[PDB]
Formats: C-alpha cells, sequence, structure tokens
C-alpha cells in the first residue's frame, strides 16, 4: 500500500521526553517512517513556542489532498535552520518518538509512504 491509515496520540510538548528523530534531514525522515511503521510516532500540534523547545531536524505532517473514513491525507516534510525538504499543504504537527507519554488526544490520518 502507498498509504496507511494510522491513529497518532497528539502530546502537549512538555511531556516530550525524546524530542526529535536525529541529527540530518534523510535520518529524521528514515526513523519517523520507521516510528509510524512501528506505532511509536507521537504528533505536537504546532503552536507559539512549540518549535523551539523541539530537536531539529523537524518532520512535519502536511495535508497532502483537501478525508478518506475520518483520516486527512498528510505527508512528511523535514526542516533545517528554515529550510523544508518537501513542499506540501498545512501542517498537522510536528512528529516525535512516542516512549509511553499519556496523549490529550488522537488524530486520524493517511499517511503516504
Ligand atoms: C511509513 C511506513 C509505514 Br506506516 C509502513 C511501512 B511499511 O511498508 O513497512 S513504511
Amino acid at each position: 500500500k502507498t498509504h496507511v491509515q494510522l491513529s497518532l496520540p497528539v502530546l502537549q510538548v512538555r511531556d516530550v521526553l525524546v524530542r526529535g528523530f536525529g541529527d540530518s534531514v534523510e535520518e529524521v525522515l528514515s526513523e519517523a517512517r520507521q516510528h509510524l511503521k512501528d506505532g511509536t510516532c507521537g504528533l505536537v500540534e504546532v503552536e507559539k513556542g512549540v518549535l523551539p523547545q523541539l530537536e531539529q531536524p523537524y518532520v512535519f505532517i502536511k495535508r497532502s489532498d483537501a478525508a478518506p473514513h475520518g483520516h486527512v491525507m498528510v505527508e512528511l516534510v523535514a526542516e533545517l535552520e528554515g529550510i523544508q525538504y518537501g513542499r506540501s499543504g498545512e501542517t498537522l504537527g510536528v512528529l516525535v518518538p512516542h516512549v509511553g507519554e499519556i496523549p490529550v488526544a488522537y488524530r486520524k490520518v493517511l499517511l503516504r509512504k
């Protein structure tokens, strides 16, 4: 399948224990994809002051289409020092490792793998 239905635990930024996927654009997108597959990926909603509390490179899920079965279609875009690798629609938030933090919600997405 080119696309996978996922339910992502939405985390408060101050609860996040592991605040990034790694050290290069290529590593963060790789690790993001692995954690998404393994169901160990969380989502932090982007607001004023959220991003500076997280580690670069950032991995965003962005809306790729304008919602099969409730699941918003998204794709992965990385950002390092103001440069994005990928081009997509609006940010649904920033992906982070999930290591058992209690979420505040769940975000249903159809991910282009
Ligand atoms: C992002 C990816 C998800 Br979810 C599942 C993959 B697979 O085919 O093993 S790759």
